[PDB]
């Protein structure tokens, strides 16, 4: 009795998880439009789910495909995260005991700032800014949202503008 | 001395500008490209003219928000994707050093071997399946293109059966309960 539900369950696991590329590209396709689907070129069916005899529906699956490839990845970035949290990936940091926690990330850090010599700068500016925020990073997550796209629309027309005097600057 | 003395750091900041403009649009580019592969190979209209492509909308057009953000997407995919590349290109050099599980550290692909080492140990069926793989490549690779190809014609026929596919667990959770 008990084998019989363990294999349905995970006979639908596994249809719920095979079915991931369907939702994920539908609301990538739903991005491209203002959160709305259309209607597959040639019934009129969103290409985002095309009967078999629909020529999309060739693309489709290869759509599907990549999307579940990219998913993968990050399932394997997300499992390769938490090793990393556990220190269960025991990466000698640059010159010894290890570090018992993170140690890819913190190794990974050292030789980028180490060579770049750049992010030296750089990581006392998000530093600060991480620290400054328990929760402004809340309210600049949705001036971003909101204002984001407003103050680069703002900023665009002088984005060419700015290499100019950048240029001017470097001179001096 | 003065003409190439000022064209130096003018040329450096000319082929700066250059490489910028040509290698930031590529969230753009590929946005473009997915936005195709959507519809056999094309670009369509917006939702708001001269009929823009959606994804190369005017800050006027409503959808310039919406496109930023997948633009903005596409844009973090690129620096995981470069990251992938450069700790793909670090491994090589054996920059990473990963104590292999139980001496001395790998001379290259130190990284790679640990991972596989560790993921091979947790999961004992796994390797299971890696010689059939093997003798795929061991069997004659015109046999193997010949399947793929099929495949790829079967594809349709692949979920031609798919209703039937949701039974295949009760009636194999049958063969199960009478195994
Ligand atoms: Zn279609
Ligand atoms: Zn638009």
């Amino acid at each position: 009795l008990g084998p019989l539900l363990v294999l349905q369950a995970g006979f639908f696991l596994l249809t719920r998880i095979l079915t991931i590329p369907q939702s994920l590209d539908s609301w990538w396709t739903s991005l491209n439009f203002l959160g709305g689907t259309t209607v597959c070129l040639g019934s009129n069916h969103s290409p985002t789910s095309c009967p078999p005899t629909c020529p999309g529906y060739r693309w489709m699956c290869l759509r599907r495909f990549i999307i579940f490839l990219f998913i993968l990845l990050l399932c394997l970035i997300f499992l390769l995260v938490l090793l990393d949290y556990q220190g269960m990936l025991p990466v000698c940091p640059l010159i010894i005991p290890i570090p018992s926690s993170w140690a890819f990330g913190k190794f990974l850090w050292e030789w980028a700032s180490a060579r770049f010599s750049w992010l030296s700068l750089l990581v006392p500016f998000v530093q600060w800014f991480v620290g400054l925020s328990p929760t402004v990073w809340l309210s600049v997550i949705w001036m971003m949202w909101y204002w984001g796209p407003s103050l680069y629309s703002i900023l665009s027309p002088f984005l060419p503008l700015l290499p100019i005097f950048f240029c001017l600057w470097v001179y001096i």
